[PDB]
């Protein structure tokens, strides 16, 4: 039953990383489009990434939620590993943030809520993403989110992700917890509303300075209830972010006033607000 490269008509490159290329592919027998992640074995071995690639495949096998990529299949030839992933027709969330500048309140609320549910599911399984960002939050043809890129993930019984979204505890204890994803969630909300990430600067080092000093500002037009929520996520003490277990988990966070009108139980059956 293993699939093979010949079973597909490969098309355009969707994305490139240091250790992988994601290519759109149309399976011949079915007409189905998959986003196939291709990784060269030699380069993985050379750079000691075997544990990272193994962990990524293992974590993805365990994801069975409409808000996360799905691993349909894997195979390999002599030089390469192939992971068959769900194809997110409408691409990165980042693209929409730039096209429209910033989201109105209805949109921010709806998409934030979906990210929260996704995180609730993910953290429920003791998995931490460690690199959450609009680049990693994809939109499929229905405009529901699909979170991907699990090569940096950690399974709870070393790293640093993208500078703008790195939490203080990572720059301090070199540590990482569910809270780290929640910090990143705080930045993404800020970004949906403001149009830009909260911590900006000329280089990695300057960005890290602002992060540890909690140096950022809210624009005046920022939705008040959204601001309050952000202030309860962008908290230096990881032990005091809305959503973390020390703060008693996702119940209080979902009960936040910003999510007042949200029906949490069937988000992926709701039709997303039109993005304008
Ligand atoms: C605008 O419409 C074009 C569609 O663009 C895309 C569709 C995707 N559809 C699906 C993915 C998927 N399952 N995984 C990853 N990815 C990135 C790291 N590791 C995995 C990436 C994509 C992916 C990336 C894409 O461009 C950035």
């Amino acid at each position: 039953r293993k699939k093979r490269p010949e079973d597909f008509k490969f098309g355009k490159i969707l994305g490139e990383g240091s250790f992988s290329t994601v290519v759109l592919a149309r399976e011949l027998a079915t007409s189905r489009e998959y986003a196939i992640k291709i990784l060269e074995k030699r380069h993985i071995i050379k750079e000691n990434k075997v544990p990272y690639v193994t962990r990524e495949r293992d974590v993805m096998s365990r994801l069975d939620h409409p808000f996360f990529v799905k691993l349909y299949f894997t195979f390999q030839d002599d030089e390469k590993l192939y992971f068959g992933l769900s194809y997110a027709k409408n691409g990165e969330l980042l693209k929409y943030i730039r096209k429209i500048g910033s989201f109105d309140e209805t949109c921010t609320r709806f998409y934030t809520a979906e990210i929260v549910s996704a995180l609730e599911y993910l953290h429920g399984k003791g998995i931490i993403h460690r690199d959450l960002k609009p680049e990693n939050i994809l939109l499929n043809e229905d405009m529901h989110i699909q979170i991907t890129d699990f090569g940096t993930a950690k399974v709870l019984s070393s790293f640093v992700g993208t500078a703008q979204y790195v939490s203080p505890e990572l720059l301090t204890e070199k540590s990482a917890c569910k809270s780290s994803d929640l910090w990143a969630l705080g930045c993404i909300i800020y970004q949906l509303v403001a149009g830009l990430p909260p911590f900006r600067a000329g280089n990695e080092y300057l960005i890290f300075q602002k992060i540890i000093k909690l140096e950022y500002d809210f624009p005046e037009k920022f939705f008040p209830k959204a601001r309050d929520l952000v202030e309860k996520l962008l908290v230096l003490d990881a032990t005091k972010r809305l959503g973390c277990e020390e703060m008693e988990g996702y119940g209080p966070l979902k009960a936040h006033p910003f999510f007042e009108s949200v029906t949490w139980e069937n988000l992926h059956q709701q039709t997303p607000p039109k993005l304008t």
